């Protein structure tokens, strides 16, 4: 995962908001960094946009099952995190909205 | 600067890794851009390796001081980024590696 192109491993929050909160991104854009919070948690940070708030970001807690799965809400589960990834730009459930383009 | 091989502008944090991450490259290939993030610094960026997590990057952000001069620590302070360089491949002096390749 290192290796992946919506990973960007130990960056803080601020960090986060600071790469995504682009108005020439569209909303759905994302990146996936560890938790500075939980210890062994991911983060998927999304771009957003509401008429009144403008340009957001929210950030989605990724639990790790101690088995192993990762899950950001008890409708599913997935054994990889590129299975969420990739199951969430197909379906938002619950997310602001699907993934569009990974941050630049 | 703009013509320096190893400057390599206004480049994403997310390219710049897409550039350094590759078999080619030698621990230490490096090249300084500005930081996204951080308006006014710059940002110089190591490849790098281990047995564990394979190839990455770490990003050590640039300040520059009023009187001219720029840093990455307390040690020593540069009075170019040309000199910042030079300085580096002789010397890792906190970096993960000195710089050895610039970025192809």
């Amino acid at each position: 995962i290192q290796a992946e192109e919506w990973y960007f491993g130990k960056i803080t929050r601020r960090e986060s908001e600071r790469l995504l909160l682009n108005a020439e991104n569209p909303r759905g854009t994302f990146l996936v960094r560890e938790s500075e919070t939980t210890k062994g948690a991911y983060c998927l940070s999304v771009s957003d946009f509401d008429n009144a708030k403008g340009l957001n970001v929210k950030h989605y807690k990724i639990r790790k099952l101690d088995s192993g799965g990762f899950y950001i809400t008890s409708r599913t589960q997935f054994n990889s995190l590129q299975q969420l990834v990739a199951y969430y730009s197909k379906h938002a459930d619950g997310l602001c909205h699907r993934l569009t383009t990974v941050c630049p």
